[PDB]
């Protein structure tokens, strides 16, 4: 019955059929994106109409389309041809990954470059990399991938150990042409392997680790109903999955006595971009929009009990489309479990004699994805005390280059002759807020230092200030760690027992935002990443901070275009977009496979409750 | 055997005997501090000489002494009479706390103030708080505590719910005189109780939480030898305990192949200060130095299996002195265990076909202390990958006031009429560095943005810069979150296989530092807390950032005096002092008992190893 249920295989098959019947899915067509649409505001509630949105590519050069279908009624709601030079190219297809290597393997410029370096073409892998928009007028409206080479000495070899620097190719994947091969000169190809399962490199495996057994003898404390509806320690939510965003949380609410109180209507990672900071022309174009260009959900891993998710795990197995509209299950793609989280609250009171300790726990909803060299874990946490947190875990293998003779200001050395270009991994969390319902506002809260003098004669006082963000033109905010800056989302029409608007406070990690020059292509295409916190008025067509079609879009799409409407956000239906990321200067320790590093954010109740919400937790 | 072993009951008794034999510990003497000293630099130097340092108070009003004893040799090494008006009072004696309420109960000014508020003196608890240094000239050379009153309605009542605002008293705890009673006028005493074990306030306890069982069927992976020497997953260290600092970690080192490589010689929390930001005269003096004034270690909790420390726990039970020099055990005061820590490293490689996942774990060493309303957990972590981390967990009951009828810029409201003055909890971690031995230096590393132009035509480049801190004058540093500022400790004489000095990088949380006006008493007394990072040259007598005697002590000692020496720190035996803290504007959710909030820091290897140090971890 839930309108927030996961897509079923049969709904995907029904989309396929509706498309093919309407003449929209001929043999030259490929589905680049397919997803369920969320219910509209003020449903309502009823006539449910399950709608799916689809992006259709044409491998013969015809114009692509965006198409919305109703699976409930068996109809095409809309179908629109796209002018890609205007609104952007469609996401990279998985079937295009191989095509760059194949086209290059019979190109005489490419063969010449390899022969100069004494590289067997059979051994040369080519990473299929997004192109962006630079100086090349011929690319506008064409679907281009760029290719960087890596040598694989044998089938189980890690090619990332052996980058071929000084060489890059550009290909048109529709016309099957190689438009450019650029060879700026020969760099040694690093020779050490990076095969982290070779005993020669690992040494003897430790035998010192004794097992840690995590079990739940009565099963888990959460319940899953309707496929994806979770109830756990007062929390209620629905776990969605979209092929672009991955795991999406819906209807996050907390049962406070008699009332189910909404907090967040929709939480997702709406974009994630990896800009590179090496000004070599071999790589200076490189910015991977893992979410917007590649679609992270579609590459979600199947997660293995005991290895990936430890304890008493409940899995979801979302269904997506392949390029032809057939459903495909991602078996065990989502892990759900509850974890112990140490001490929740503790006090040993001398006067009363009462010694009190309670433990904390968190509900975890996670998935893991792989985009080329990169692997990312996305984790959402709900705590007993009302805190909501997101954490990204970045691992995989470093995307490598040569290490230049005489060093580099933009590349670090991992192994002899093996470089790691500097880069960032920057995320955007889109939080469609619903603090006690939809009438919300955001304040920026700074600590305020006070001067010693009258009213503060000992010079000890300090305070804080809150500034309401009233319109979108005022709602593009930056961090200020030194003044303890946070942002509070409140409902001005819902007051706690002390007569203050109920709120939640966003605590950021205050990591650096996008470092690129503000006149750069990437600063224009990933404008969201240049600032920490954006607030918009909700609109059903404002989904991603980079717009709908990120691939080879010229710039300005998404948030800077939304914010330019200058809408009222003071007690309205609003969306917070928080930028957060890692700035990576890769270490020797990151090679030949990187230990996890993390980044995230959290939101804590701020006078949302009338007292602690965990007084009813029993002693352990 | 090990000179870093915990003090034994026999050693403490023997110090008592030595002091007695020397004429230093007659019946009017009290031990305000006793601890074992670390071995001197250079131990090739011959056998053990276990030395103890003692601060001896005299209840008859004679001057106190600082004494160092050799328990090995049965000797007094040094004994000096202190002039406390100059160099500071001794730490507060546990026995002095009760004195404040006792003396006030028969003081006619106090009784008049209570009668004005219709309070029964038998029901009035008095929090006995450190006095600091303000304008009261009669206090100079005297041991003063200040008292703030709270009503306890019955023996098991939480008195913190019922502050008595407008009243404060000052007491000389040696002469047993009430020096001042200040009554600025009656405030309503908040009436709502805060009894978080009362069913009326908790409601029915949850029955929803199913057990999480954490076990180690083959026992733990670490070994404990010599009472306190830990070996775990390549790590080696000794776990000390000092009544002032609490848990202290010694000789932190990592076994890399055949070589035991030092990293940190000594890690501790060398001070913590809790400044209050309410300019009322009732509280504007309020700042406690839990470590330096109270001695956090002495108030360490006994930790109970299953609620404090969950899993397969190995306890230490440190021994300290009582006020007479008799040994007293803190049973189960230190928890040691290893925890699963999610994914360590993961990559699914398209080209090779190899899918690889490994799990992480951390070793945890922890203790929990209570002083008055506050309860703090101090946690040290060692990870498989070489990361070292500290976390403080703040909980307890909020220290309350009245909430003024017209609101307040410096106090938040918790419950009707009940206020929570703004304050901070600020720690200093003293890290006596030994990165591959003692020849170390610190660099400040900032991200460097680059301008689009020649050499960077696409405007994508970014870099970083490192600035060596060469002398102590230049080594007092502040955070810059926006430029990703970190500090690298390296050994300029020990290079990795890529010919770069081995290092560790300190990652701070970049929270606000001390907020008080720089002209305040607290800004002088807690000068360390005004800046994020200090580096000194190692010296035997430079232990605490506030000096040896913090109680009622003005500026003049500690870090600003040390740094004046302007010593060479560029490839020398050096000590990093990191300030980090929480700034607390208490919420309604923090009442009537507060959920844990955290703050800390970590250090990660930075070209310390020649490649990832966890390639030898097996599949789970
Ligand atoms: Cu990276
Ligand atoms: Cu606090």
């Amino acid at each position: 019955a839930s309108p927030f249920r996961l897509a079923s295989a049969g709904e995907i098959s029904e989309v396929q059929g509706i498309l093919r019947t309407a003449g929209l899915l001929g043999p030259e067509k490929r589905i680049a994106y397919l997803g369920v649409l969320d219910p509209a505001r003020g449903a309502g509630s009823e006539a449910e109409d399950r709608r799916f949105r689809v992006f259709i590519h044409d491998v013969s050069g015809a114009r692509p389309q965006e198409v919305t279908v109703s699976v409930t009624n068996g109809t095409v709601i809309s179908a629109v041809e796209l002018d890609t030079a205007a609104t952007g190219e469609l996401p990279v297809l998985e079937e295009e990954f191989e095509v760059v290597e194949q086209l290059l393997a019979t190109d005489e410029r490419w063969l010449k470059a390899l022969a100069a370096r004494n590289l067997d073409v059979s051994k040369v892998r080519v990473a299929p990399l997004s192109a962006g928009v630079f100086e090349y007028a011929e690319e506008r409206g064409r679907r281009i991938l760029r290719g960087l080479a890596f040598v694989q000495d044998f089938p189980e070899d890690s090619a990332w150990a052996h980058p071929v620097d000084g060489l890059v190719a550009y290909v048109d994947v529709v016309s099957k042409e190689v438009t450019r091969v650029i060879d700026t000169g020969v760099f040694p190809v690093p020779a050490e392997h990076g095969n982290y399962t070779d005993p020669e490199l690992t040494g003897p495996l430790r035998t010192t680790q004794k097992p840690i057994s995590i079990t739940q003898p009565e099963g888990p404390s959460f319940t899953v109903t309707g496929g994806n509806h979770i109830e756990w320690e007062k929390w209620s939510l629905d776990v969605g999955f979209d092929v672009r965003e991955g795991v999406v949380l819906h209807n996050i609410a907390f049962r406070d006595g008699d009332r189910l109180r909404p907090i967040i209507n929709r939480a997702s990672i709406a974009e994630m971009v990896v800009p590179y900071g090496d000004p070599s022309p071999i790589r200076s174009w490189q910015n991977y929009f893992d979410t917007g260009e590649y679609l992270v959900g579609q590459y979600a891993n199947s997660l293995e009990l005991g290895c990936d998710c430890l304890g008493d795990i409940t899995y979801l197995s979302p269904v997506i489309s392949d390029a032809f509209g057939n459903p495909r299950e991602i078996r065990n793609g989502i892990c759900m479990h509850e974890e112990d989280w140490g001490i929740l609250a503790k006090h040993s009171d001398l006067w009363s004699g009462i010694n009190y300790t309670r433990r904390n726990r968190r509900m975890v909803i996670s998935f893991f994805t792989t985009i080329g060299a990169y692997d990312y874990g996305f984790y959402w946490y709900l705590y007993l005390d009302g805190t909501i947190e997101f954490e990204a875990k970045a691992t995989g293998v470093v995307f490598t280059s040569a290490f230049p003779e005489g060093g580099s200001d933009n590349i670090s050395q991992l192994a002899p002759g093996l470089g790691a270009p500097f880069h960032q991994h920057i995320f955007s969390a889109r939080l469609d807020m619903a603090i006690d319902g939809f009438t919300n506002r955001v304040e920026e809260e700074d600590v305020v230092r006070q001067t010693m003098g009258p009213g503060n004669e000992r010079g000890n006082a300090f305070s804080r200030k809150r500034t309401v963000l009233t319109r979108e033109s005022e709602a593009v905010r930056e961090a200020d760690a030194r003044t303890g800056r946070t942002w509070i989302i409140s409902n001005p029409e819902s007051k706690n027992r002390l007569n203050e608007p109920v709120g939640y406070k966003l605590h950021a990690h205050n990591q650096p935002t996008l470092l690129a020059d503000p006149g750069s292509s990437i600063a224009r295409r990933a404008a969201f990443a240049t600032k920490d916190l954006w607030v918009t008025r909700y609109a059903d067509d404002e989904r991603y901070p980079t717009g709908d079609f990120v691939n080879q879009h010229s710039g300005g799409a998404g948030l800077p275009s939304y914010i330019a409407q200058d809408r009222d956000i003071d007690g309205q239906d609003i969306v917070v977009w928080h930028t957060f990321g890692l700035t990576h200067f890769p270490r020797v320790e990151d090679w030949p496979i990187m230990p996890v590093d993390t980044v995230g954010f959290k939101l804590r109740p701020e006078g949302f409750f009338d007292r602690s919400p965990v007084l009813d937790v029993p002693a352990n």
